[PDB]
């Protein structure tokens, strides 16, 4: 092994448990606009874990832009450019 | 193994539970405009996990652009332009 | 085994649970606009997980534009051009 | 073994599982526009898992553009033009 | 083995699992609109996992445009063009 390396690696175990019924569960989701709502009834909750972003690895014994966005806002965006931009953001 | 390598490697295991019953499960979803609703009865929930971006990875012994966009959002790029760009972004 | 690799590799097991039954489920969806309501009596959920994104990767011992979207809102591009561009995102 | 090297491989297993009946399933779906209502009852669920898009990989010992897009929303593209271009997303 | 290789390998498995019966399932699906509504009974589901969309690979020891949509939405694209192009995205 020689060289650059980028290794996302995640264990994740739910196995053995035990869950006991007579249970009542009632969800109300309604009128929801440009929404994500998350709910329920859970006993091992394991979610949204585990993000790698790789990053700049130089191995040796014009212009470049590299953007990783994840679960991200971007927004007027203008590296290395030449010329006027205008970018507004007013909230009223 | 030489050079660059970028590895995603998850491992998931839900094996060996019990769910007793006897349950009662109501759900009501209704009147979502532009949403993504999520519920429900669970015991193991393994989600949204293990999200790799791979990166820059150069091994040696003219306008480039790379973007990656997971679950993101991107508006208004104008990356490596020449002129006038106008990006409005006003909320009343 | 020499040069660039990009592996996506997930292992997942559901196998050995017991889900015992007499349970009543009531599912309502309705009236839903361009949404992608979820829902549902679970034991063992695994969803939404293991997303790779590769990335530059260059082994050695005019306009390029990669664009990778997964899941993503992309809107108003314009790398690597020479005008005039007008993106307009008010919200009223 | 050498060379660039894109590699998707996911094993996934339910096999050993036992679920008991007297089950009462009442599943109401409708007035759906534009929508992809998901629901049920389950026991062992995997999806919407195990999603690999590749990326630059150059292995030596004018415009080009690529475009991967998985699940996305992609509206508005000039990459690499000349001219004028107009974008409008008003929402009122 | 040598040079490029895009390979999507997915194993799945669901044998060996019993279900037991008396079980009432009624599914009302109406009225629905340009949707695509999902529901059932299940015990093991997988499904909509094991997307590979390749990349770029280049072995060496005038416009291109690639693109690849894989479930997604791409209107109003005008890649590596001269002129002018008016995109009008309005919601009222």
């Amino acid at each position: 092994n020689q060289g650059n390396n980028q290794q996302n690696y995640q264990q994740y175990s739910q196995n053995g448990n035990q869950q006991q019924g007579n249970n009542r569960y009632q969800g109300y989701q309604a009128y929801n606009a440009q929404a994500q709502p998350a709910g329920g009834y859970y006993q091992n909750y394991q979610g949204y874990s585990g993000y790698q972003q790789g990053g700049y690895q130089q191995y040796n014994p014009k212009n470049f832009n590299y953007n990783n966005n994840l679960q991200g806002y971007q927004a007027g965006f203008q590296p290395q450019s030449q010329g006027m931009s205008l970018n507004d953001f007013q909230k009223q």
